[PDB]
């Protein structure tokens, strides 16, 4: 089963706990999600940008997910992270993916309303949920909340993305996360908080902000930091090694444990059944 | 579409020419192949053996299948390679499957024939073709005519591997082909012949043997060395890489190459429409 | 693509129209209803009982569903009706249905609602959502008519997305005009905001469930009215026709007839070009 | 699982019996057909024409055959009767169907083969079986009485997984007794190796197809006789409920009526535990 996240976050948003999104690119990165999610009892995300379809395209990572919804007991939430436009998102929808998001964050508030308001209509008509952003991840840089409450009241999105400090990538320096802000946009906010650029930021940080309001925390470095470090191990100490059966699992297994972290710091061990 | 190879091996017997039969292991690899096979006009069997199916169950490698069959708009042959039991291939018959191996290679001709029939006999029912091995590769080690004409006639199987000196994996010296044998064996055994171990056989060789009637040419070994090779390289050259996107396309590319090679000396180009 | 009425009847809701459920039994009855759908652009629920799916099992409906799906390129709602238990949900659900309804309302309250809290937690856990009854239907005291504090607490206790509500309607046809209690309805949806359900459609007059859908309701179950008009084109024809046998005909007769019924109810529910 | 008839009619034929084919028309007639198939432990075919998917379309039967497969734990072959053309049959087989009959019978020899063959190459890559037709169907002279040797070559040149043979059999009811050409059949049958094919088998009596199938015939090709079954009954229970209308009645008493007939092919055709 491919499923949508409306129900997932609300359930997140009302048990002080967020789901792991994890971006996935192949077979191998999808299963090592799924035996720790699967031994752990946690809920999951598994989101690809548009750049992830452009290596496997999407209808090959939808069959997959398909099929490990099968072999793992549990409907799965394939997810669309930051694409950009309607007609690709609908190509998307059609070939089955139920929860998307539609990032206008870099354009001004009222062109960012009418490009969400575009997807949000048509997903909503397909039983896809959407996420969009109002801010700029790394002024611009953090969302106002009175502006977040029009934006949501504007567009209809299922879930925000909010701007609060964090960043994509590796951080230089210990990142600084507005706490106070998102306090605030909680309190006026009532869909479901998302936080982007979660790779890197300090466990104690981001339990944080889950307290004070995010139902979903998205990490796609880290992962691949770990998988592809221990493949690049693992053909130093085996120059003539070939057989993915063994190289893969490596990087899984280096995978699987930043996902067990992740799982640990967003408190969604146990959340389903 | 997900097919068994009962008309392929057959054109492929009345036209003179061998398809491919390429083991696989993952999205990569599979789709590393399908961009040459598309663009050349070949067709192809894809291979899993057990241990393939170890890595990523074969539920998936099926559901990639599937979805790849449709996006290079190409019925697809996906085939159980060195498999050894009733259950297991029923298992994945029932899972979709519609090509196998059963290999009872290693029993006495008794024990072979009888394992072998359970196996055709089950499979005929799913409509699933049905190869066989006769002779070991590597007297055990070399098929005899008669016999082979005697295995076939009790088996009913579709296809037939012969042991004529070729061997899985690299040759450590250019290995011997018995040519006479092969000969002898097309005069008396009707269906398509099968060649394993032809990974780092000279193209002439497996070229005459095609002449002489075989129609499958399985190749494994190459695939991985060049895949491995070039992912090896990468990580050597990117010590800090990490993107799929990038490593394991330097290790489809390779792949590829090998792939237009054996499509070359298969004759397989240019056989489908 | 086989969706949840989530969205659907939120849409409905907001714009004052209501969601026609057809209780469907075949291939022929499903393609009738979404003939007139189609050309009316209007959306649609197909609804099956128990009772339906021990004729033409969940399975076949659902697959002719997802067929009819992509034939019509619209996702499609299909509905448990009427349905009991969670097991039976579980299964079809699993199955692949995204619209369920769990009737616990023979029971008291409170069993009431440990049922249908059962089937929300799994189904919502599912992406399905969830439709349940609070009072009995059947026309004119207590038992037959929801109230609206009880309501309030049951909507509130279990997470349903929609309610059936009991206020004067009845399956099958009406000995007389029915009833309606209005005022009830009216005083329901001052207190519960999600999506209100009427059971029991057929054989009630249009003014009246044009009404209800003013005073709240959103999605209409038709099945009675829709099985009259098959069989009684299907019973012309064959006493027009005594040595006629092929299908194709007599089906088609059975399933013009219908299609007058589906577009008399979009007509009543005001989902036309709603799509 | 949907499956060609590749190894089902060479099991058949080396067996000594037959695979009844049916002819269907929605889920009622699939199901009454299974029903019978599955405690019979027999083999089957189910068929549809180019009208019969002009009233329900080949991707909705599709879609419920897939369905009834995994219901019943068999693979099914669905196959396309009585098709006519390359650019129709490509788009059902790839709809997924994997048995077809292109009818090209119509044609002079030539124009036939070159028909056949562009089914047969195409079919073939897409792991489709094909049945195909010489001499033309109807009782009793040359157009309507397959050539033995000219069988022959029709079968070298196009390639054809089945040959439907022409010695007086017609579709629907005789008027009188046909008169079968058993002669001919043997003769047919001692040119060509691949499976035959009967139709018209409805009316013809049970003697008449058991010695057809002593001669070679490897499918038995039955509508007619499933329609007038069905029909009969759902006549029969209109006139005896005037007020009646529930489907899950009429439409079963019509399944049980059509269930004798399946089962009384299936044991002329000998088909009987032979899965
Ligand atoms: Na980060
Ligand atoms: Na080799
Ligand atoms: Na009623
Ligand atoms: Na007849
Ligand atoms: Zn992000
Ligand atoms: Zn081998
Ligand atoms: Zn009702
Ligand atoms: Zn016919």
């Amino acid at each position: 089963s491919i499923i949508s996240t409306k129900y997932l976050l609300q359930d997140a948003q009302a048990n002080g706990y967020a789901v792991p999104a994890f971006n996935i690119h192949n077979a191998e990165t999808i299963q090592a999600i799924l035996e720790v999610c699967s031994e752990m009892r946690s809920p999951v995300i598994l989101a690809g940008t548009p750049g992830t379809f452009k290596h496997i395209a999407l209808e090959e990572i939808y069959a997959l997910c398909s099929a490990y919804s099968t072999t793992y007991n549990m409907p799965l939430a394939l997810h669309l992270d930051h694409h950009e436009s309607l007609d690709d998102i609908r190509r998307k929808v059609h070939a089955g993916v139920r929860s998307a998001m539609i990032d206008g964050s870099h354009f001004p508030f009222a062109e960012n309303v009418k490009l969400v308001k575009s997807v949000v209509d048509f997903c909503h008509s397909q039983d896809c949920s959407v996420e969009a952003e109002l801010g700029r991840l790394g002024s611009a840089f953090l969302t106002d909340p009175q502006e977040a409450k029009r934006f949501v009241e504007l567009t209809g999105v299922d879930s925000l993305a909010v701007a609060i400090g964090t960043a994509h990538g590796l951080y230089s320096k210990t990142p600084k996360i507005d706490f106070q802000r998102l306090a605030e946009i909680r309190e006026v906010v009532d869909v479901p908080l998302v936080l982007h650029g979660a790779s890197d930021v300090p466990d104690e940080f981001v339990r944080r902000t889950i307290e004070l309001g995010v139902t979903k925390v998205n990490v796609a470095t880290e992962l691949k930091i770990a998988f592809a470090g221990a493949v690049k191990a693992w053909f130093a100490e085996n120059p003539q090694g070939n057989d993915p059966r063994y190289y893969m699992r490596v990087g899984m297994d280096a995978m699987k444990e930043v996902v067990r972290n992740k799982i640990n710091v967003c408190g969604s061990a146990n959340r389903i059944s």
